[PDB]
DNA sequence: TCAGAACGTCGTAC
DNA sequence: TCAGAACGTCGTAC
DNA sequence: GACGTTCTGA
DNA sequence: GACGTTCTGA
């Protein structure tokens, strides 16, 4: 379709400026490895204009939309399967968050190896990465913290 | 032809989440009438990517880029000429402001009668319905202004 | 007299 | 054990 | 925008 | 994002 492509270099247009490709370093105390890494688009826009995120996976065909207790709204496609398909459509269209794309798509190749250590420590570095490019003052939980439990854990990387 | 219609539909996107479409009511003291009402379109970005506001630029073959002293970046294109041009390329992909540039293009249409009190106060009035569409909280120029104005002028209107 | 170019900063929607 | 669905809020780039 | 956290269930 | 203001020149 000349008409999906179209669909696409808007949202890409609207993520470019209004939405957020990232991969983090999530806390899971029941892993045997105690941290997964969690790969995302997400795209904000006031509650007022809330049915714009419903137009918006109604294009993608799949992810979450929810609002915030603070007047915000939020479209959300989160893990490796959809979001892999979701980056492939916008990436000939993206102008400032390719970079993030081409890093997360990196990531979701090693996903499903990620019971392996030495997998999820290559995972955890190239989430780092990526919180380099975003505009992000939070980030607390970062690779070295997975190195360090990996080790008390007894395993080797 | 298609690369532009997908270079269009990108900038829309971006208009839609980082733009703004607007129509205000500027003082000129040096106007017979004392008002203007200014038509734009602006693009924000942190001076940081300042080079996408280049991009736009390039695209669109108008408009200016500035630095502002905040570390913040616009690229706008102000004024009847080359803004109805630029809208119109957008407005088949614009999702959250076509109202604003719908309206705006009913204001171009009026702006080279501007000189006439009657058609200044029907974009005066035009452009306060533009207002109601943004999340501006700072606009104190109104039509109400323009109109107490004109009539202090000499001028009849409504 | 016009009016764009360029500017400086508040409030919140990212 | 996994991990998405849904959530709550800080700092700034709109 | 971009984080960290809690709910839910495969 | 979206205002109101100052610089510049047609
Ligand atoms: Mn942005
Ligand atoms: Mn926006
Ligand atoms: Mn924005």
């Amino acid at each position: 379709n000349f008409h999906d492509q179209l669909k696409f270099a808007w949202l890409a247009g609207f993520v470019d400026a209004d939405g957020c490709i990232n991969a983090q370093i999530v806390s899971r105390e029941d892993y045997l490895l105690k941290y997964q890494v969690r790969v995302s688009l997400t795209v904000f826009q006031s509650t007022t204009q809330h049915f714009i995120l419903l137009d918006i996976q109604k294009i993608l065909g799949c992810g979450t939309v929810r609002k915030r207790n603070d007047g915000m709204s939020e479209f959300c496609v989160v893990g490796g399967t959809s979001l892999q398909t979701t980056l492939e459509k916008l990436l000939p269209y993206l102008q400032l968050k390719r970079a993030q794309a081409k890093l997360v798509l990196q990531i979701i190749k090693k996903l499903p190896n990620t019971k392996d250590p030495s997998v999820l420590m290559e995972a955890a570095l190239l989430a780092d990465k990526v919180g380099l490019l975003t505009d992000g003052k939070k980030r607390t939980i970062l690779a070295e913290n997975v190195r360090e439990c990996l080790k008390k854990l007894g395993h080797v990387v």
